[PDB]
């Protein structure tokens, strides 16, 4: 049930997305937010509830894509401004958004 508890901090986390003068100009906001927040679970988040470097290559692996620790290492680094060694929802909504195309965005689909 730990799952349901991270679920309820994105939904949460998602009203003030919803709100967030930096996605204002988003059309279709609410199923946007939804879908990022049902993407972000199919990662096995650490516990603050961020992805780090072993859910980054679980999810690899689950998708049959090959990436050496470097180049994990910098898919994360390119997402979080290589302010941080995890990427949070933030880091993660700002990706699914910015019209700069990260990896980790490309390998989603
Ligand atoms: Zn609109
Ligand atoms: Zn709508």
């Amino acid at each position: 049930l730990l799952k349901a508890r991270q679920e309820r901090r994105l939904a949460e986390i998602n009203r003030e997305f919803l709100c967030d003068q930096k996605y204002s100009d988003e059309e279709n906001l609410p199923e946007k937010l939804t879908a990022f927040k049902e993407k972000y679970m199919e990662f096995d988040l650490n516990n603050e509830g961020e992805i780090d470097l072993m859910s980054l290559k679980r999810m690899m692996e689950k998708l049959g894509v090959p990436k050496t620790h470097l180049e994990m290492k910098k898919m994360i680094s390119e997402v979080t401004g290589g302010v941080s060694d995890t990427i949070s929802y933030r880091d993660f909504v700002n990706m699914m958004l910015g019209k700069r195309s990260a990896v980790l965005k490309l390998v989603m689909m």
